[PDB]
């Protein structure tokens, strides 16, 4: 029924509002909207950086910094996606270990498909909306740290063009959770069986949402390669840095 | 409209029968025993192959897939051209289209002629066993399992024939390939297809809940093992340094 498929779509919305602070309805106001109530800090160069880190504050080499600052943003990503997966109608109900699973293997291709909303093609907003850091200056940051953040640019600038809200990702993001191809799981049936009916859910979305937009429910299931590709590269880009970036309690909140 | 889409769906499913002689139809007559084809010769150990060689052996066998899989390039090209709108692009997106398409079709369409214990070989006439192709010398005896371990999971889908004649029509007009000139007219026909594909798979499985977004789903599936294979060819140029690629396949990659 499309009654039921626009109740689970109200309820993903309501459940995604309630997890995520900073939505992309909110961040395309502060990146360029009608919104001028207040203004990120621009952080463009090494010097504006360093008085971003006085004014704002963050709760050793510059392009280490950023690195580590970049996972403790991901941890605390991944509390939020946890939250909203419980919300997900049969999610909890799901054997404990295929929970873990998904989590485990899904968080980092939401991470991005979220991270597209907070990105233009000139920058990034980072701690909550407060600052702006520009597509140009994390290009030149080093050898090996200057590449980890492009490719997620050059994803987002892609994906931003299909032109989703926050009802469209509540619903997509979901479908990503309850993926039954991720490794390890015990009882793949009722993750397929929830991820028909997110997909079906998606699709009468995106045809209400976007009437004109012809086969956007398609071109967004293809954005799930681009997705896999990036987060296989990114640990493949991690491996390396692994062997420069060769504090224990730290390592362990970070594994 | 309902009736465009029909009308594309046949036009595609004509001409793949047309271009690609071993259709799945005909592999799974072969592979379960139907009375309309005859049964394969099986190559399962290295007398079976030198009893086979009538109608070193890791090299022999990897050559073997070279040979055919230059003969599924050219069938892939000839089908290509057969797609509306592909031939009146820009010359250097459909050498780019058919460039990062045809492995990704090879793929899938390897599939059809595969079940979870072997493969269907030189246009049905032979089978060759999954364990007799992990058997061999070490950096030869790994480019195949993926395919199987591929196989087996699209398998499941159980489309046939017109629908995957759709579904690599799709496939080949991706306006996110690397080097495209014009992405607008290429985007503008997989719209078309994607749409001819969705009505296809809804009229010919009507009981298979979103088997559309499960098929796109599996263009996932498919890249990766490109890549793999890719990182495996790398390998044998660097070991077998008196060997060497096809020339449309070295053109291929890159
Ligand atoms: C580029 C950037 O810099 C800051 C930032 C920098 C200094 C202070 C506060 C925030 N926030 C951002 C936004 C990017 C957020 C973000 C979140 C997660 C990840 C993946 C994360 C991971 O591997 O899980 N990662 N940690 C290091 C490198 N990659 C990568 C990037
Ligand atoms: C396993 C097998 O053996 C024979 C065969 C063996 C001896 C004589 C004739 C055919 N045909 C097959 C099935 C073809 C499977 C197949 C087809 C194409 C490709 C891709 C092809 C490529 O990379 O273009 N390749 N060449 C070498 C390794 N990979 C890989 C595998």
């Amino acid at each position: 029924e499309s009654a039921d498929l626009r109740a689970l779509a109200k309820h993903l919305y309501d459940s995604y509002i309630k997890s995520f602070p900073l939505t992309k309805a909110k961040a395309r106001a502060i990146l360029t909207g009608k919104t001028t109530d207040k203004s990120p800090f621009v952080i463009y160069d090494m010097n504006s950086l360093m008085m971003g880190e006085d004014k704002i504050k963050f709760k050793k080499e510059v392009a280490i910094r950023i690195f580590q600052g970049c996972q403790f943003r991901s941890v605390e990503a991944v509390q939020e996606i946890t939250e909203y997966a419980k919300s997900i109608p049969g999610f909890v109900n799901l054997d404990l270990n295929d929970q873990v699973t998904l989590l485990k293997y899904g968080v980092h291709e939401i991470i991005y498909t979220m991270l597209a909303s907070l990105m233009n093609k000139d920058g990034v907003l980072i701690s909550e909306g407060q600052g702006f850091m520009t597509r140009e200056f994390l290009k030149s940051l080093r050898k090996p740290f200057g590449d980890f953040m492009e490719p997620k640019f050059e994803f987002a600038v892609k994906f931003n063009a299909l032109e989703l809200d926050d009802s469209d990702l509540a619903i997509f993001i979901a479908v990503i959770i309850l993926s039954g191809d991720r490794p390890g799981l015990l009882n793949v049936k009722p993750i397929e069986d929830i991820q028909d009916n997110l997909l079906q859910a998606l699709e009468l979305q995106l045809k209400l949402n976007h009437p004109e937009s012809s086969q956007l429910f398609a071109k967004l299931l293809q954005k799930m390669t681009d997705l896999r590709q990036i987060v296989t590269e990114h640990v493949q880009l991690l491996q390396v840095i692994k062997k420069t970036e060769t504090h224990p309690l730290l390592q362990e909140i970070y594994k």
